[PDB]
């Protein structure tokens, strides 16, 4: 659900996110604050474009996951979008794992190049007390 910052550190670590794919939690957490404000609950909608975003890391449902009737969404996580808004994290976690096991890594979104671009983020996760 809307979650604060510190319960994201740990929520990533609790899944094994923290430091994977060469990535640090430090770079996850800083974007789950724009994306969707630590709230797993959060997700976007389209205007005819079947692309939804569903989870704490936003992720439409045409490229990622299928929210039920979305005949874009290419399954890519294999899992059902609603679960990434519902309070297991493990397919918001599971279906952000594909996004970056690709060879863009975490520069899927813009956010996390307009405000994290390989900025210091480590205070995120450093002091959070796991």
């Amino acid at each position: 659900k809307v979650f604060e910052r510190c319960e994201l550190a740990r929520t990533l670590k609790r899944l094994g996110m923290d430091g994977y794919r060469g990535i640090s939690l430090a770079n996850w957490m800083c974007l789950a604050k724009w994306e969707s404000g630590y709230n797993t609950r959060a997700t976007n909608y389209n205007a005819g474009d079947r692309s939804t975003d569903y989870g704490i890391f936003q992720i439409n449902s045409r490229y990622w996951c299928n929210d039920g009737k979305t005949p874009g969404a290419v399954n890519a996580c294999h899992l059902s979008c609603s679960a990434l808004l519902q309070d297991n994290i493990a397919d918001a976690v599971a279906c952000a794992k594909r996004v970056v096991r690709d060879p863009q890594g975490i520069r899927a979104w813009v956010a996390w190049r307009n405000r994290c671009q390989n900025r210091d983020v480590r205070q995120y996760v450093q002091g959070c007390g796991v």
